[PDB]
């Protein structure tokens, strides 16, 4: 689990939403694993807008914060998961790290602050959801 909290929006796993992030929705899209909804108190992270491919990213399944070079957002074929089918997932960063289901939703993070969040794992990969393209995320 977990979420970007930036100005009044949530950012979180499309897989992970909640009935109040649909009730509450800014924007959605499946090939990208992200929905995003509206908050009532402001957020205290803010967007990396950067071509960065080294960072910092939480993993819940070991209570540690790794360092990680990551591949620039393609469109990557992802093997089945306990919460989506084997597919192509668009806007998908792919780094060589631990990621269980359960790591949906922690930070990875670079100098300029939040490049995305983790979607995909298995066989010694972590794929991260990047929402550095997503400009409206600093605005209104
Ligand atoms: C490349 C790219 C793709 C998608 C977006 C999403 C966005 O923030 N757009 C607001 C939504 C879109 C439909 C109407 O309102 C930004 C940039
Ligand atoms: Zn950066």
């Amino acid at each position: 689990s977990g979420a970007i909290y930036v100005g009044n929006y949530r950012v979180v796993n499309r897989h992970l939403a909640t009935h109040n992030d649909w009730a509450n929705l800014v924007w959605e899209d499946s090939s990208r694993d992200l929905l995003v909804s509206s908050t009532t108190a402001q957020g205290c992270d803010t967007i990396a807008r950067c071509d960065c491919q080294t960072g910092v990213y939480y993993c819940s399944s070991r209570r540690k914060h790794y360092p990680v070079s990551f591949s620039k957002p393609s469109l990557i074929f992802v093997e089945a998961s306990e919460y989506y089918p084997a597919r192509y997932q668009s806007h998908l960063m792919l780094a060589v790290g631990h990621s269980e289901p359960g790591d949906c939703g922690g930070i990875l993070r670079c100098q300029h602050g939040v490049v995305g969040i983790v979607s995909t794992g298995g066989n010694g990969l972590v794929g991260f959801a990047d929402v550095r393209d997503l400009l409206w995320l600093d605005e209104e």
